[PDB]
């Protein structure tokens, strides 16, 4: 096919639209692949509630940064796959010769921006399309004979999560606690990774009791509903030692100072979710002492495969609606009022 | 509605500004060589929009003016000396009527005619009484072309929805062969009908620009070859499709500046622009250095009385799927609000 | 054949053209070298040298002319089908030659040759105004016989040009059709030949000089009125107010793109010939006739050439000369820019 | 590349064509050699190999193949637009490249070929039924992009023929038209496609065999009718009582000659494209509708093979193939003598 449908953001302040464009070919050192699922999340409406000023990642933009397809063409000189073999797509793509790099953390790339290097769907083509080009074949993960709409999450919704958690994962042994703000999206598959990765007692924290009962089933050994008593009610769960590690996918102020007020000392709070503003307060007798507190960015490409290993073996179960590309549109609209039971998948 | 005497429902332009209304006005009773039409499904055009809209200075078109100028119906009576049709048979109706003797005339293009202004004859619904009512008189037989057994209601968008559009390829037709790209500017009542009569007629490449993500899907269930999103990106995603080497025709069904301005962004060398649709004041500017060498660029009117037959053979060999809305004649006035409002899918059409 | 030979050139820009010595070109394979018997001028040539710094894209130091007839010199290698002696013009607007506008033969209109850097002789390729030149494919060579070269020069563009502008839309000029040709300078003045001899159509002339309408009147144009305002009335006036079916516009101002809009034919055509930077049709509702195409067309295609070399070895095409030598270049070009040559100038090495 | 090559040649009157072994040839100045990857096989080379040896003048021995496909091997001296590695079809009726209808973009109606000698590859030339082979110039090489050259090569004749008979009176084949296509065995069925591709005629067509019948249903023949001496009758009842706009005849035997002229409609239009020697139209008055046209067409211009090529490309053209070996040559054409190839037969060396 000469031209191929996609999902673009085509001017600010507009809803994506199904458009034709023409088929990329893969240049030396790319690969097409032929898309098989493609995951929506927040991000993707956070970007695309950017006002002019602050958006800076060109259109038309093709959306999609949870991809997932099939080996289609390869790039000149690209040996390591073949025609067919099924791909999962690292994100935040790096310049691979910094220090960072060079030590597998392409997601703390220094020098990424100033060379334009940019994440598929958030800069660069994105996944929702019917094919779509990789840069470097460093930046594809097998996946087997994975469900594709199941790996599909993983890139990102798995990922995250997952580096998350790693950064203190030493902290996490028997007779921790480990405090998950959020059991939606991220904070479901955050439940199951740390149930598999650690020993640590798991308590969910989310507004809606829906959620909180289906945190419960993948390995939350309590629940707590949030607002100004959910504090209270972790340390009641808690005695008074508090949260080895908080894990804030919501990101709101609120539930920062939820965190803040839970965390233990020597601790750790991550905050993972996105809300403009929000911000942890890191100062004497505003935290405890020792409680390290971070904005973590992805993952890392050997996390990534490490996810795709959990997922293989049957510890990850992500919830997914799928789509139709046609439908891409429509399940932003259902994305954007919260009506999506977990993650959402478009199969072209 | 089952017909009922000497008078008949009829959908008129009365007073300048104001909508139009539902009014019982005489029957007409056809003259030597006239026809009398009982109609069978009358469209909706969004010219009839910006008729209604024109200043009490600028509006020629006399008052009342009964509506209507897309009319398909059945013979219902015959005016003295009129042989070639019988009571009953199914016509569309030919709306660009002209005088018949001057040099475009005797060629069948009477859309031309070049004495129609001078002696005033004018279409029905636009200056003559027109279709959206029960009955019509047509001036003359050789503006009536049959349409056999078609549904009335797919039937009456062929005289302007399909005619118009067919008209515009046709002044090109020899340029879009294979290899040829066309692009089509707007996915409304004018331009999916033209998207399938470039698929039928020719195999150009057809690509079709819009806003709405509904209007692009619509165009590729009309067999358009490829949809992109309208505005100051459509001429650059234009020729992403194209390669970069521009489209060998462009046809404009909505004619405002923006649409004009990419058509001549994209246009290819020798190529051509269609302004079809009608925008006051919207303008191509064909100098040098502005638009590439050869590219010829014409507002066409309306099409031929051939080029009406041709279409009706298309819709009775299956090649043409025209959407459409069915309304009442008492719904007339609020079709034309719908119209307005630009949710009409399609082409609204009235059925008496 | 001497190693050096003399052309003129536009050396830099803003300055006038200079008389230079310059080595002899030599044919490659596939070229042909002519000795130049005949190099036109044209007021393109002006356009070219008007431009800025910034704008000028064609290339310093350009040997002037793309109105180039001569005999052929040498032939380059695997060229054949001339031999050497043989009188040809060169065809101007060079293009790819494989694109599907090339192999319909309207390299005029090539889709390719912009992309490929292919530019016409004296527009960016050497041209014409030197004792010698070099044409890149025998395909930009058309026989031109015992036709004089000087009055053959002018053919190439003065002549070419509008009979692709007439061709275009020659099926609409039939008896009862009405053409109106705006200016009957250099082109405007051949137009009205042609038209008289491939169509049945009434000339109607328009231009702004007593003297100019006379000339209009002497070769066929079977009236003429004044440019301006009064224009479209006037023509209107002649024709029963019935429009004219074609407008060539031989002067190509705003001025005159809209009296023709004033009096073209529903269904008819205008044509806009000259350049006027800036000048340009509004084509839309209510400002043009329904039907009436507008374009503007760029020079000519290789087999109008052949017809237009034909309608001249028939005695019917004139075209007034002027002729200086490659030294009176440079003074050429100053009294084209002052508008006092009286038809076409050319260059005779 | 190898100093000698196989080639499939028609060495002797009234003989079978042989595979030898012949020079490899060298491109000159101007010339394209191509390693050759598909090579089609038609009736008009068994035409040609029955010619008796009393006609025989010149032309042994020849090297078969008029349907040539391969990629760019070596360039000659001067030759610029192709690259090492394009993939290019041939077109077959090469002209002089400088007369009015060649400067037209018509080079098979050329009017200085049969003069000059200049004959097509395998009718007269070096054919593509070989390792590699010689084209003349460059204007003779249409690209083809990844198109399989399997595919590509009938398209060349069985494509271009068809295509260039229906486009000379493509605007008569407008909605509400009727085009009838005798025989739909090679070049009528890729003539069906064709025209349901360019046109929206209603397509009526008649062949002798009722599963070449079937065949034409599925690629857009609306109607199909037994040739023979009924065939007439059962098109009018198809048409009415009015006939068919044009009727294109690729058998051309007198017979559906005649059933041509006893339906083609008032001012339509006979193509006889098939050839079977001495059988011929008769156009006069009350022999004829008023108005129809008859002609015998000569495959086709270059920029159609470039449209053939743009419908092929487009998944618009399909010829079942079936592939032989260069060294298989003669089993091809023995193949193709009992008609026995469903389609067409192509050589892959
Ligand atoms: C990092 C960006 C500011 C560009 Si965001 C939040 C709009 O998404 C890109 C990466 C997707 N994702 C989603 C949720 C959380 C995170 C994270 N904590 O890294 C990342
Ligand atoms: C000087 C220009 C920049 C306008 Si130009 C590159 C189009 O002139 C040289 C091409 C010859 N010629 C001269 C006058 C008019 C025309 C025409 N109307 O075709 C063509
Ligand atoms: C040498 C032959 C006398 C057999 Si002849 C010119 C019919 O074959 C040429 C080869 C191409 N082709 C095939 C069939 C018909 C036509 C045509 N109608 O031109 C052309
Ligand atoms: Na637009
Ligand atoms: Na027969
Ligand atoms: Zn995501
Ligand atoms: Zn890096
Ligand atoms: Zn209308
Ligand atoms: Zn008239
Ligand atoms: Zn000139
Ligand atoms: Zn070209
Ligand atoms: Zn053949
Ligand atoms: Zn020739």
């Amino acid at each position: 096919g000469s031209h191929m449908k996609a999902v673009q953001y085509t001017e600010i302040g507009s809803e994506p639209v199904v458009v034709d464009i023409p088929t990329p070919t893969p240049g030396p050192g790319e690969i097409l692949l032929k898309v098989t699922a493609a995951g929506l999340c927040h991000s993707d409406i956070f970007v695309m509630d950017m006002p002019a000023a602050q958006y800076a990642y060109g259109l038309p933009l093709t959306l999609g940064h949870e991809g997932v397809g099939t080996v289609a063409e390869l790039g000149e000189g690209v040996t390591g796959f073949g025609v067919g073999d099924a791909v999962a797509v690292y994100g935040p793509w790096g310049c691979g010769a910094c220090h960072a790099c060079a030590r597998g953390r392409e997601n703390y790339c220094t020098r990424a921006a100033d060379l334009g290097i940019t994440p598929p769907g958030l800069g660069s083509p994105g996944s929702m399309a019917e094919y779509m080009i990789v840069d470097s074949a460093r930046h594809l993960v097998p996946i087997g004979d994975l469900d594709p709409v199941a790996a599909a999450p993983l890139t990102d919704a798995g990922l995250t999560p997952y580096h998350a958690i790693s950064r203190v994962l030493p902290l996490l042994g028997p007779g921790s606690t480990a405090v998950v703000i959020g059991v939606g999206g991220l904070g479901h598959v955050g439940i199951q990774i740390l149930r598999a990765v650690s020993a640590a007692r798991v308590i969910a924290v989310d507004l809606d009791d829906d959620r909180l009962a289906l945190a419960r089933e993948v390995g939350a050994d309590a629940a707590v509903k949030s607002g100004a008593g959910a504090a209270d009610a972790i340390r009641e769960l808690t005695g008074g030692q508090g949260a080895t590690a908080v894990f804030d996918f919501v990101g709101a102020q609120s539930t920062i100072d939820t965190a803040q007020q839970v965390v233990a000392v020597d601790g750790h709070i991550s905050v993972v979710g996105i809300h403009a503003g929000a911000h942890a307060k890191v100062g004497f007798f505003m935290i405890p002492f020792g409680a390290s507190v971070v904005t973590p960015y992805w993952g890392t490409r050997s996390e990534l495969m490490e996810v795709v290993a959990l997922a293989r073996a049957g510890r990850l179960d992500i919830h997914t609606e799928t789509f139709t590309l046609d439908e891409g549109p429509a399940a932003y609209r259902r994305l954007r009022e919260g009506s999506i039971r977990g993650r959402g998948v478009v199969v072209p």
